[PDB]
């Protein structure tokens, strides 16, 4: 079996929405794996390696105007694996809006996120 | 049906847990491809084709009583996939009980789901009542 189990899977897939919920950068960056990969929105071409991780992350974060939230426990499989749904608030035009999206991830053998989805799209917003 | 837009898979996923809620197999069943491939749960084989399907929501559903719902919305893509939220209320060995779930799900080129993985575990299990 080092590689999370389901539990702790669940208590770092939280961390990692708190650290979004707060904008640290590079605390977000360090629990992706060197060379991880993120699919943000799935569908559409990786990314790859946290050089390119922590700049989308400071292009989407840095500008403030995020919370984020869980909107239900983690999910979390027997290897590694696990998915979660929250919801991010920020600012449209100057009002409010949302953001519904599932991620999941999965954590080598270390409990570094490896890989990651993002699901979501433009039906998931809203005001 | 073509490939599912991101609004037709809101759609498709929805009725899947009203299916999965009333407990109509059959028609269940048919919402996956005739050679679908169910990991459920995720990190368990999978199966594969229409009769291991009918017969893995016989052996859950047949028995009346599980309602499911979802608990938030469904998330979709551009690619003909989508994410979903739910939990599934089911009496266990005279216990009441509850497992939240989130199924990922691919759909073809026919409003097919090609694909269905379910993330859970026991950390997902909750001894309550619905
Ligand atoms: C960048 C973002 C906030 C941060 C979200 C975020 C943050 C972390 C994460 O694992 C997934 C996502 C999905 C959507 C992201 C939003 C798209 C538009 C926006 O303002
Ligand atoms: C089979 C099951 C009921 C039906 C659930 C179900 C139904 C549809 C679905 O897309 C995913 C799941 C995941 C868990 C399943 C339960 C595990 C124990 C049980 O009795
Ligand atoms: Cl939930
Ligand atoms: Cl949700
Ligand atoms: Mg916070
Ligand atoms: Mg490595
Ligand atoms: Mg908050
Ligand atoms: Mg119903
Ligand atoms: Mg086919
Ligand atoms: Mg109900």
């Amino acid at each position: 079996m080092n590689l999370p189990t389901a539990q702790e899977v669940q208590g770092l897939m939280a961390r990692y929405i708190e650290l979004v919920d707060v904008g640290d950068i590079e605390a977000i960056v360090q629990m992706y794996a060197d060379d991880a990969t993120v699919e943000n929105p799935f569908g559409q071409p990786p990314i790859h390696g946290r050089e390119q991780i922590a700049a989308f992350f400071r292009q989407g974060l840095g500008g403030g105007k995020v919370r984020a939230c869980l909107t239900g426990p983690v999910r979390a499989s027997h290897n590694g694996c696990g998915a979660m749904p929250f919801r991010v608030e920020m600012v449209w035009n100057g009002q409010p809006c949302a953001l519904d999206v599932i991620d999941v991830m999965r954590f080598d053998e270390h409990g570094r996120i490896q890989t990651m989805q993002a699901y979501w799209s433009e039906v998931n917003l809203s005001v």
